[PDB]
RNA sequence: GGAUGGCGAAAGCCAUUUCCGCAGGCCCCAUUGCACUCCGGGGUAUUGGCGUUAGGUGGUGGUACGAGGUUCGAAUCCUCGUACCGCAGCCA
């Protein structure tokens, strides 16, 4: 079901934080306007990144356009969030 | 952190240190993991800096003391330097 922050995994853990971002904003940003995208590299978050879109036409899009693409060798496995971003609700 | 020395009852502050450790470098093991304050672990390198909230320059706000101005005089308001705490970046 659909949700306004696309969650992707399987991402290089060895890219660098901001570096990932850069990357990842410069990708899904041509799916639409994004809110924010959050990256941390815990022993738990690494791989896995959470973009958030502004409007939920975005990420579904974004999410059937990039699922599997190359990146850093390594297939970008992308699924909606299970809930919606911090930010979002409050919205 | 330790240990030793200095002023102290202490706290704290200074110092030395082929005791241990931290951030930067380089390799390594572990994790496929739905979060929104962060946060796995190890080896080697280790001059300098620092001490578990653990490196730095220049910059923004704060806190402190100092100086210049304001002022009859200021404890007010102004700007400035210095120390330190949280910020961002950048560099290690
Ligand atoms: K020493
Ligand atoms: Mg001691
Ligand atoms: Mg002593
Ligand atoms: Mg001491
Ligand atoms: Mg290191
Ligand atoms: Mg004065």
């Amino acid at each position: 079901r659909p949700n306004h922050t696309i969650y992707i995994n399987n991402l290089n853990e060895k890219i660098k934080k901001d570096e990932l971002k850069k990357s990842l904003h410069a990708i899904f940003s041509r799916f639409g306007q994004i809110l924010d995208i959050l990256v941390s590299r815990s022993l738990k978050m690494r791989g896995q990144a959470f973009v958030i879109f502004k409007e939920v036409s975005s990420a579904t899009n974004a999410l059937r356009s990039m699922q599997g693409f190359p990146f850093y060798d390594k297939p970008m496995r992308i699924q909606y969030a299970k809930t919606d971003s911090d930010i979002i609700a409050k919205m």
